[PDB]
């Protein structure tokens, strides 16, 4: 059992993430696969460069929108699978920002505004790239204009977070020489996270974080013991696409969202919650909406958000219920509650509601509601080691989805 | 019995926006604010001093219902607070005309609901609070409650319609409907009379009923031989009416647009409620529902007025459901996914064999309202059986309802 690299720690006290999908495919408005799936000649979709102004993008507003909804860092798409880079290659290529009537190097913004609001900057690059032939005719030379790729983002922007490798719909059993790729990261980003969504036996030792899928019931793996411990991540976009989709209306419930991002920090997983930009680089409205929601729930659960790890204290039969651990207090996660009602308007909150868990040994002296700070009544069996407090429900007006007490021990 | 054209009129509206404004919204911890959380009445009723209305724009409100393909708007004239959004002459000072805002904002409402082609309803609640009359003088309360609607009646043109919110009340006390009613027929013979009790119905003169969100069937539409009542159902986005900042427990998109299909599909119309900010601002949260609503209705235009449910049933395991128009049917149908593309498999691609029993006629051709996609079918027409392949969703798109229309030989 070994412990997580200081920089790897420094992943998991993270917690939350904002992904940001933004290429040409977000002028189309219609998913950022959108030049594959829908068969479009290339020669016409990569025309997209030539209205590619950037005219709305902000990366101030931006990383200041992340630091409100309670995000510690921002994964943005450097170069999605359509091929356009967000940067200035440095005559690796044409198909760039520099050569859009943009002019400006947006990661080089990116950065700066991260620094500002202290998030971490993390860089999305996905190896599955459509515009250059060399990726079918020369695979070799594919490589090595990959790797040149990515270290332009390693030595010109400064230290960088990480960077969120996406090797999914490649050819199957190729050599993609991960050891040089990876071994050049460190060499001028040290201290950089990897991530990759095809990490799992892990895909190479220089891999820090893999993705998991967000419905993961338990708690996820953390790599072969007395091996080098690798973080998780989950994921989840609003609708049913990454890009900006019009008419894709299929979006989910705030409380979803909610509950994953708490499901997120049980399972011991960081979690980013994606929004895809418009054609110009504005977070569009129903995304702000999904924002304000979520920094009204994070900011409440701030005290447990970054620094709560899973612990293995269960729930009574029958309730979604879960803890979080620090190391000064336990945090009790209670779920399916309801709206207190008054007399003989019954809104289902009312009655005495006691949520158990088994594992809690220590006595203790005070749980209280983070959300009002309202004091629990509890009763402990030390022996067995069972806790049941009566989870009262919301005053009227509210309702956190996710209620969080903390336990206070004597 | 069949509808008097009125109520007809009413069935083809489809879709409503409900608006809860009041004193209330300034502390933006829902309606009931002043009865559940036990406040002291004259502190609560202080909040008449800081309603400036600053930011309400009738225009964009209806607007915004035009937009989000609503034909009628609900606007809360007063609620259990007792506090009246119009000039009631002298009836009471707890009004709009004795607060900052100075404006009879139920004129500013009904001007906006004409010019964009919407029905002006005016709910009233029924259960006050703030009249002392309620307990220690009900036939003088009666008088009041009347009186208020008497102004409604009389000083703004033709009315919609009247919602009356009588839950809460006294149950055994006579209300004294006919009066009530009867005024309103005098003064506005073609005027809805929804009611959240009307049910045998609770007076004559009510037009429609309300109903549960879940209700699983055809709603009740009166006894035989009796007049046919309408029904309607209501959804609100969070967990309160008037606006409640820290409810972060939405409904999704999905689900509300699941809700207004589901209202059709029973034969009721819809009420989607927005909760105003405490000087009348649609809050931007709302916006975002309208706006994603508003699609879904541009789309589903052809049938979402004029559609009626039909005793036509979808196969075992499926949430699909038929309604019908004078010239069309068409096929509801859930639970579709996207389509990607070779290797890159969304869920939509197979074909997906969609049936329903009870269409008798031979079709010419079926199509998907988004697109236009022409869809494949086989009938047997002895058992009346129509099998669709439901194609799922082009890539970029869903629709979570998704319509097809039928074009009959
Ligand atoms: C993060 C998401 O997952 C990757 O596999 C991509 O294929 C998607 O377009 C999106 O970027
Ligand atoms: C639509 C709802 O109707 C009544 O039941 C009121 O008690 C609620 O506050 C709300 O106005």
């Amino acid at each position: 059992m070994t412990e997580p690299l200081p920089r790897i720690q420094h992943y998991e006290d993270l917690g939350l993430g904002l992904f940001i999908h933004w290429g040409l495919y977000s002028q189309m408005a219609v998913g950022e696969w959108t030049e594959l799936i829908h068969h479009r000649n290339q020669h016409d979709y990569e025309q997209l460069i030539k209205t590619f102004t950037a005219a709305q993008f902000d990366a101030k507003k931006i990383a200041h929108a992340a630091k409100a909804v309670g995000a510690k860092y921002i994964v943005l798409t450097t170069k999605h699978h359509e091929g356009f880079f967000l940067y200035d290659t440095k005559g690796l290529s044409d198909f760039d920002v520099m050569h859009a009537p943009a002019r400006r190097d947006l990661i080089a913004e990116f950065v700066a505004a991260c620094r500002e609001e202290d998030l971490l900057p993390f860089f999305y690059m996905a190896t599955y790239d459509w515009h250059t032939p060399l990726y079918d005719d020369d695979f070799p030379a594919y490589l090595t204009y990959l790797q040149k790729s990515v270290e332009v983002l390693c030595r010109n922007y400064g230290p960088v977070g990480g960077f969120w490798f996406d090797g999914n719909w490649n050819k199957k059993d190729a050599d993609w020489h991960l050891p040089e790729l990876y071994g050049m990261i460190r060499h001028y980003q040290p201290n950089a996270i990897i991530v990759s969504n095809t990490g799992l036996q892990v895909s190479d030792p220089e891999i820090d974080v893999v993705t998991y899928e967000r419905r993961t019931p338990d708690e996820i793996y953390h790599g072969a013991p007395n091996e080098k411990y690798v973080a998780g991540e989950i994921s989840i976009t609003l609708n049913q696409h990454w890009g900006i989709a019009a008419n894709d209306l299929n979006y989910k419930s705030p409380a979803e969202m909610i509950e994953t991002v708490a499901h997120a920090r049980h399972i011991g997983a960081n979690i980013l919650v994606n929004i895809g930009l418009t054609g110009t680089g504005a977070i569009p409205a129903a995304a702000q909406t999904y924002m304000h929601l979520l920094g009204r729930w994070t900011a409440m659960a701030a005290p447990v958000l970054y620094k709560g790890r899973p612990v293995p204290v269960t729930s009574a039969h029958g309730t979604r219920d879960f803890v979080l651990h620090t190391s000064k207090h336990d945090f009790l996660c209670i779920l399916d509650l309801q709206v207190v009602g008054k007399d003989n308007v019954v809104l289902g909150g009312e009655g005495v509601n006691p949520r158990s868990f088994v594992g809690i040994g220590q006595p203790i002296q005070r749980i209280h509601w983070l959300d009002n700070d309202e004091v629990l009544s509890f009763t402990q069996d030390l022996d067995k080691k069972v806790l049941t407090v009566d989870a009262t429900g919301y005053p009227y007006g509210s309702d956190w989805v996710v209620r969080i007490a903390q336990i206070d021990y004597e």
